[PDB]
């Protein structure tokens, strides 16, 4: 069976204060790490303190890494880097990356080959727009986006794939448990085609559109989701509730 | 002018080799009220290298987002460095308009929001080889400075960066007879924009390939207040050049 995986993107939030007192209450729950993966994904100043904060139980990561190894690359954080400070996690192609800073199919591709050239463990992103979806193409657009880097997949524990719901979010439209659970259907699917049906059963995909502590249970129960990549709610202190359900 | 040197650690370092460098670092006496050195660590190494570093060294982050705080992902906001009490950041760094598509907008908006929560930025600027051989030198120069120039409130805390981008990477050679034109150059665009006063105040650096040979060489053309340095920063005999400054 899948290992659920329950991950905390705080992207560009927080402080040292707000830190110490969301910490406290996450290591407030109590859980076995061997049956559930909880990762915290912190601004990467703020990593060796949320690290040293987050008892053993917590894995954490950062929330980008580099296409390029060690050298002349200002403001970069490579995959080498990051394997000597024995970080665990990373997270490549999330939306706001692709949005705002040019992350292209093919970046997605030269990262994650760095970072399993280099041990990591990675988390893809990957999703539609609303025009996409009014299209009817969210399947081949979902497609092109995973065949992208699927083939560089040597661990299937060891990459964890995240459908975004790009339509279902600032458009003010919402998405279900059902319409959720039919992409992730697909990209197993396509896992299953390109890699083979044992390394599609392997792999965890995870919802990451607007997930809180009323839907996180509806959205868990589904056969093919296997976690959440959760945004603004893991910010708050009942993120300890959002771990309960997969629990 | 306070002469300033910057170690610009770029995308190097491991936990032994940033001990070992920091330790060595250590070993030099200077006065930080009469010289400014900063060192630029990797993000994820900033804390370790602070805990190392002795309080005369200054430290900074090598980029910081033009966006406040709130989602997005992979981004370290000005707030953020504000909090952790970090004092400098590098921005408009050649290998970022390069790589990243850094604009002279981007360059605008990091400075505004660097300023706001009163942090001290260390702007880059400089003109390709296709650009200096069409003598297009000040023409980029003067725009790449008028895109933020306007945004400075304090000419202590702002330090400009010269990198001359067809020297590096391309198999030419920049003289500091060629740094010092462009540096005074760089000093008059302030004049005419910001002030006499004021450009007689502003650090401009030298952000080209500096090594303990050339180091003195520069620093002693008047119009050249320090270096941000590269791949000599990663050595030992990187007092030396702090030492040139001395």
């Amino acid at each position: 069976a899948r290992k659920y995986f329950v991950a905390a993107n705080w992207k560009c939030n927080g402080t040292l204060e707000s830190i110490k007192s969301l910490t406290n209450s996450f290591n407030n729950l109590d859980f076995d790490p061997s049956k559930l993966d909880v990762v915290v994904f912190p601004v990467s100043v703020h990593y060796d303190h949320t690290r040293k904060l987050l008892q053993s139980k917590f894995s954490t990561g950062i929330q980008n890494v580099s296409k390029f190894g060690n050298g002349s690359y200002t403001g970069e954080v490579s995959a080498e880097i990051a394997k000597d400070l024995n970080i665990e996690y990373v997270i490549i192609g999330h939306s706001e990356r692709r949005k705002y800073f040019h992350e292209t199919d093919e970046d997605v591709r030269e990262k994650l080959q760095a970072s399993l050239k280099n041990n990591l463990k990675a988390v893809v992103c990957f999703g539609e727009s609303l025009e996409q979806r009014e299209q009817n193409k969210t399947i081949e657009v979902i497609t092109k986006q995973v065949k992208a880097f699927v083939d560089l997949i040597d661990n299937f524990d060891n990459v964890i794939l995240v459908y975004e719901p790009l339509w279902a979010i600032g458009t003010g439209k919402t998405a279900t448990p059902e319409q959720a659970q039919l992409v992730h259907k697909e990209i197993r699917k396509i896992v299953k085609d390109t890699c083979g049906e044992k390394q599609a059963n392997q792999i965890r995909i995870l919802y990451g559109g607007s997930v809180n502590t009323e839907n996180c249970s509806s959205l868990i129960q589904q056969e093919d989701i296997d976690g959440f990549l959760v945004g603004n709610a893991s910010l708050k202190e009942s993120f300890v509730d959002i771990i309960k359900s997969a629990m």
